[PDB]
C-alpha cells in the first residue's frame, strides 16, 4: 500500500567525498526498480551540471525501454524556466519541486512575500505541466515550518491545493523531530486535505527517523522516503533496509520492497559510494546476525543473505 | 535525574572481532566515568575466564582510590555460588543478575518450575547480600515475556518486590520491541510496582532503540542501559550518544552526561575496539555536521568537535 521514494542517488551525490560515474548510477537505478522494487527513485538534482545531464539522459534512454519512465524523479528548483527547461533536456518526466515550507526560511532566503512567492511557485508547477512534466512538492523545513509558523505551512499547502500536483512532501530538512511531533504535524495536514497524497521524508540527526517514520503512516501518510544505507548530507536520510523491515513487521501497512534483494542493495551502495557501514548496523551489518533461543523476525535469508 | 548505565565494555567485549586489554578497558572506564560522566559501568560478565578477572580487579584497584567503587557492576548468573564467588575475588560490589525473564526461555533453556527457579534466584540474591554485594536484576528476554507470558513476569517481578535488590533490568534482549510496545510493557510494571527503580535496556535490531527509551521514560523509567556506538553482539544497544542528545533535546527529562566528553568517548571505543562507525553515523559521525539556515541543535562544538 505505502510507496516508497529512495533519494538514495540524489542525495548521496551530495554526500561528502561520494560522486557516482553514470554507469555507477545506472547500475544502481536499475537494482532499486527492478530488483528491491522500490516505487519510485529521485536521482538527481536539476541544473547540477552537464554530464549529471547526460547521466540522466542515459537513465531515462533505459526506463523507456523498460516501460518505467515516469518512475524517476528529478528534484528541482522555484527559478523559473531553468529547472524545468534542465528537466526537459534530461528526459525525464517528474519534477520534485523544493518549495520554502517555514516562514523563517522563505523570509531570510528569498526575503519575499507569501504571495509573491506562491507566485513564483505557481510559475514553475504550470511551466512544469505546459511542459509535460508531472510535479511533486517538497515542503523544506516544513519540521520547523509547522512548529513556528503553522499558519504560513497552511496557507502554503492551501495554494498547493489549487495546483495540479501529484504529491506533497513533508521533509523534516534538518531532522529535528521527535516521534510524536511528526504525528502532530502529518496528522494536522492529513486531516485538513484528506484528498491529498502526503509522503513523510525524515533525517536521521537524532537516530529517531524510522521511528518518526512509523508515526508519519499512523497519521496517515501514504508514501515513506528514504535512502539505502542512510547515504545523504549530515546523518543522512530515513535508512531504507531499516524503514521496510520494521514497516513490514511492526505496522500492520506494507510495502512493495523485495527483502530479498535488501543485501545487495546495500553492499551495492556502500562499494560504489565509497561509505562503509558499520558491522553493527541493523538489518544490513556484517555482524548484525552473529552471536533458536534468542532468534529474531530478522533472519540473514529474508534478505538474501548467509543463503 | 535518570541514570545512565554504560554497558561498553561488558557487551563489546561480547563483540565479533572485539576483545579489549587490560589497559585499554582501564582507560575507557576512567574515562566512562570522569570524563563522559555516566552514573555506572558494567565491564564484564562474571566467570569468563582469568585476566578478565585480572582486569576487573585492576579496575576496582583504580576505583577504590577514586571512590567509584560502587559505580562498577558485574553482570552474573544464576548458577549458586559461582558468579558470587567470582565477583567476590574480582573485588566489585554490584552484581547484575541475568534471570528468566519469559516463560518460554525459563522452560527451553532451564526446563525448572517458576517457582522452583525462583528459589535458585533467591539464593545467589542471600548469597550475594551475605557476600557484601548489591544485586540488579535484569528479566532476560522480558520484551517477549511481557508479550508472550505477562503473567509469568508478573510473578517473577513479585518475587523480586520481596527481595533487597536495588534496580530492576527491563530488556529488550532480542531488540524486537517498537516505541508503543515498549510503554505499555514499562508501564504495566511501574504502575503496580511504583516503588521500585526500573531501567530499560534496548537493542537496536530494528534502529528503534532510542525511540523505544523514550516511550521508556515516558512510562516511569529511572534509567537507561546505552553502550557507546552502540557497541555490543547483533545490531548492538541503544545507542549512548544519540540517546542522550535525544534525551536532553527531545525530553524534559535530564542525565548526567557532559556532552562535551562524547566525540572522544566515541574515538576511543572506535579506536580500542576496531569497529569502525560510518561516517553519517548520528551525532558522532566525521560528515556528521558538514553540508545558519541550516542549523540544528546538534552542533559540532556542543560534543567537543571543531572546537
Ligand atoms: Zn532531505
Ligand atoms: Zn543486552
Amino acid at each position: 500500500r505505502l510507496e516508497i521514494l529512495d533519494v538514495t542517488l540524489r542525495d548521496g551525490e551530495q554526500t561528502r567525498g561520494v560522486s557516482f560515474s553514470t554507469s555507477e548510477k545506472l547500475n544502481i537505478a536499475k537494482f532499486l526498480l527492478q530488483k528491491l522494487n522500490v516505487d519510485r527513485v529521485e536521482i538527481a538534482s536539476a541544473r547540477v551540471s552537464k554530464g549529471e545531464l547526460e547521466t540522466v539522459q542515459k537513465i531515462m534512454e533505459w526506463a523507456a525501454t523498460e516501460q518505467l519512465t515516469e518512475r524517476i524523479e528529478i528534484l528541482g528548483f522555484v527559478d523559473g524556466n531553468k529547472t524545468v527547461d534542465w528537466i526537459k533536456d534530461s528526459g525525464a518526466k517528474v519534477l520534485n519541486l523544493l518549495t520554502k515550507g517555514s516562514l523563517h526560511h522563505l523570509e531570510k532566503q528569498l526575503g519575499k512575500t507569501p504571495k509573491e512567492f506562491f507566485t513564483d511557485v505557481s510559475f514553475v508547477i504550470e511551466y512544469a505541466i505546459k511542459s509535460g512534466l508531472k510535479i511533486n512538492v517538497y515542503l523544506e523545513d516544513w519540521s520547523n515550518g509547522f512548529r513556528n509558523s503553522p499558519d504560513y505551512v497552511k496557507s502554503l499547502v492551501e495554494h498547493l491545493s489549487k495546483e495540479h500536483i501529484e504529491r506533497i512532501f513533508l521533509p523534516d530538512t534538518l531532522g529535528v523531530l521527535s516521534p510524536e511531533e511528526t504525528f502532530q504535524g502529518v496528522d494536522s495536514l492529513i486531516q485538513k486535505y484528506p484528498d491529498i497524497h502526503f509522503e513523510f521524508h525524515g533525517h536521521n540527526d537524532y537516530d529517531l527517523s524510522v521511528a518518526n517514520s512509523l508515526q508519519a503512516i499512523r497519521a496517515g501518510v501514504k508514501g515513506l522516503h528514504a535512502s539505502i544505507n542512510g547515504l545523504g548530507e549530515r546523518a543522512g536520510n530515513t535508512p531504507l533496509e531499516a524503514l521496510v523491515t520494521t514497516i513490514h513487521d511492526k505496522s500492520n501497512s506494507k510495502t512493495n520492497i523485495n527483502e530479498i534483494a535488501i543485501t545487495e542493495a546495500s553492499r551495492l551502495v556502500e562499494v560504489f559510494s565509497g561509505k562503509r557501514i558499520s558491522a553493527n548496523r541493523p538489518i544490513v551489518g556484517e555482524d548484525v546476525f552473529t552471536q533458536n533461543l534468542y532468534a529474531n523476525p530478522i533472519l540473514p535469508e529474508r534478505f538474501g543473505r548467509k543463503r
